[PDB]
């Protein structure tokens, strides 16, 4: 079928690339909100707005259901989004919380959930994972990973010395990391390297990917095949100049 | 004389910061486009329609002078804005290359020009110190500075690094800075720390201050004494929530 797949920018690629690789939609027109990116370091009435206009974008696409891959959005906009909505509206919170709960059987566990500082403000996933019985959670906003992810800077000096910041102050060594925040799977080897390495650990947390998240619920519901199509067609929008959405979808998107 | 003041965001206290200083007008209106900051990272298009709307935004408000504190929108929009403006636009570049004539006598003195990738690529401080005669100009990308700047992390090991990160490919040792960005003189001190440290000098590179360097300029080109308001009428907006716009202004008029 023809979606839409909406994020702050180009974060949302990595969605889209789990959505591809799942091979579920035949037409796929995504948008990215790159002229105000980001949205995670703003206010609760500014993204609602933001929410709400990506729907008028998309109204005239005529698209069968809307993935709001942005985590932030997701955690703000999404319940609005849905109640001014003729289609299905999912955002890719609650499709992490499924994730979990058939990947993590220890209510126990200690799970870190990282995210932008809105998300984290928002309480979404805290709310969600103790609905669940989860007893051990953890929250932390590690906003500055979303520029330093933007300016390709994935290794380095520069990127441990980030990462010691934000996680020095936790007091429980995480079992499990929810990665609640579009630009992350980048990083996502670096943060399994951090644990193992700080501290010697054999094997890595275990990380719940968004976007391989969702890809489970929209297999689920909505019942798709896992090949439906072969060449998806896809179209790229963008609120700032459509070519640099464009060029950066080449570099998400790559393998 | 009523005058504005625009903006991306919170960076542009720093201009503010100068303009109480002086004393120089009785009522300011700030705007500060806080939905949609930074404008750095984003392209030449994009840039000039927010140049434009800021505009709009002055234009009921019926300031006498606007001035760009923004030194991205000031790079990339200020043509266009004094195009379709019957009221004078200033910007913060010129101004800053008034203050280097008058500062640096030696045109072969080695300068470092700091600012947004969007500043830096629009070659506008390049172009302005060589009609000048500068000969010994080096242009720097500190894109990272503006979100560390707004999350406060104005010390440590992370700030350090990113500015390591920065500095360290550079093939001369600048005599003159210039802080071609709103948010860098919240760093400042930090900065010229870096250089003394790093190059064992007894005294700091000069650094050139975009909001001392307009304020100079207008103080001179419209004569004004200094002897306005000590505590003047100040109105803040945003596009954003306001409340976290303002909120946010101690941390920039701080002392
Ligand atoms: N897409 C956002 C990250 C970028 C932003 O802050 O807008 C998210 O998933 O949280
Ligand atoms: N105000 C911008 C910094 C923040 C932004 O990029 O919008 C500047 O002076 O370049």
């Amino acid at each position: 079928m023809k979606i839409g797949v909406f994020d702050s920018g180009v974060g949302g690629f990595s969605v889209l690339k789990s959505l591809l690789k799942a091979r579920l939609f035949d037409e796929i027109i995504y948008y990215g909100d790159s002229a105000r990116v980001p949205y995670g370091t703003k206010d609760p009435t500014t993204i609602k707005q933001f929410g709400l206009e990506a729907l008028d974008f998309f109204k005239p696409h005529e698209i069968e259901l809307l993935i709001v891959a942005c985590n932030t959005a997701s955690a703000l906009a999404l319940e609005e989004m849905q109640k001014y909505s003729k289609i299905p509206i999912v955002g890719v919170i609650e499709p992490s919380i499924l994730a979990i709960k058939r990947q993590v059987e220890d209510k126990n566990a200690p799970i870190l959930v990282l995210g932008t500082k809105a998300t984290i403000q928002s309480n979404a996933y805290d709310n969600a994972l103790k609905q669940q019985g989860y007893l051990n959670i953890s929250h932390l906003a590690t906003s500055l990973f979303v520029p330093l992810i933007e300016e390709s800077i994935l290794e380095g000096e520069l990127l441990e010395t980030c990462m010691h910041y934000y996680f020095t102050p936790l007091e429980i060594l995480p079992e499990v990391i929810i990665l609640g925040c579009t630009h992350f799977p980048l990083i996502a080897q670096k943060i399994e390297g951090y644990f193992m390495g700080h501290f010697a650990l054999p094997t890595p947390p275990l990380l719940i990917h968004s976007g391989d998240a969702i890809v489970e619920y929209l297999q689920q519901k909505y019942a798709l095949k896992n090949n439906a199509c072969t060449f998806p067609k896809v179209e790229f929008h963008a609120s700032g100049d459509v070519i640099w959405l464009e060029r950066q979808a080449k570099e998400w998107l790559k393998l």
